[PDB]
């Protein structure tokens, strides 16, 4: 595929590349907050496809974190994209479970 420019709305300010099953960019908003969001699929079809990725949040001028993405995405066109699903936000502290949260959100990717 190549660059382009990625959204978040529920706005967030992302950035990255992908080729086609993986997807790489990175996420911004607003001290500033600055993470990176990872997409990965591997089904083929028309279009509206499910996908998954994981993506970590970095606050600091502190909100250190890990959280992970998941949801259905479609596009008439490879110019504009847009998608839309649930993710989930893990403070991060043992290797057993012990807080984690959830939240619904859709974003739009373009040149």
């Amino acid at each position: 595929r190549g660059p382009y420019v990625q959204a978040d709305l529920a706005p967030r300010v992302s950035v990255g590349y992908d080729f086609g099953g993986w997807r790489i960019a990175a996420d911004y908003a607003r001290v500033s907050s600055l993470g990176l969001s990872a997409i990965y699929d591997f089904q083929i079809n028309d279009k509206f496809k499910p996908y998954i990725g994981a993506r970590v949040a970095y606050g600091h001028v502190r909100r250190v974190g890990l959280g992970v993405i998941a949801g259905v995405g479609f596009d008439i066109t490879p110019k504009l994209t847009l998608d839309a699903g649930y993710r989930y936000h893990n403070w991060g502290r043992l290797e057993n479970t012990r807080f984690k949260t959830h939240e619904a959100s859709l974003g739009v990717r373009y040149r």
